[PDB]
């Protein structure tokens, strides 16, 4: 139905959220972070939207943390001008959740544990793939939060 608001201007969702012009418009979302290699940037052209695509599949072979700096900077670009950004994947449970947790760790200076708890409480169905959680553990070390 509706993407979850994780922080002001920061929304977490699935592919159906990404292709719902009514809901995007309702919540002031004009930035879309498409964390898939294969879903279209549906509304990128000729309109008011700004897209970034992180071409990672929801799969144990994938290195999503290499893209954290690019993803996090794109989210902050939106949020800093009070424009909604939707971080989405196909299901809204793994890739998008991973990027959202990474964002919270860096931007709010949260441990992985505190960031994960925060998101899990707002969206009980989150199911980030085991390799992405391993990569979040590594990213926590690079931030100096462990």
């Amino acid at each position: 139905a509706f993407p979850v608001q994780i922080l002001p201007y920061l929304y977490l969702g699935c592919a159906k959220d990404s292709t719902n012009l009514d809901v995007l418009g309702k919540y002031g979302i004009k930035y879309i972070l498409n964390v898939t290699p294969n879903l279209p940037n549906a509304f990128e052209h000729g309109g008011e939207f700004t897209y970034k695509q992180i071409p990672i599949s929801d799969h144990w072979s994938q290195n999503l943390s290499q893209f954290f700096p690019e993803a996090i900077s794109f989210i902050d670009e939106a949020r800093s001008k009070k424009c909604g950004v939707l971080v989405h994947s196909l299901a809204g449970i793994s890739r998008s959740v991973t990027v959202t947790v990474a964002y919270l760790m860096q931007k709010m200076n949260l441990s992985l544990n505190d960031a994960y708890d925060f998101v899990k409480r707002k969206k009980s169905n989150i199911s980030p793939n085991f390799n992405f959680m391993g990569q979040l553990l590594d990213f926590e070390r690079t931030l100096g939060l462990s």
